[PDB]
């Protein structure tokens, strides 16, 4: 953990881990759990 998407509360280890996930997660929002 270190970062945090502007849309979801998901905490990733690196900013890039989100940057790629945000563009898609901000669209629909695919959550693991």
């Amino acid at each position: 953990y270190k970062f945090a998407c502007p849309e979801c509360p998901k905490r990733f280890m690196r900013s890039d881990h989100l940057s790629k996930h945000i563009t898609l997660h901000e669209l629909l929002g695919e959550e693991r759990r």
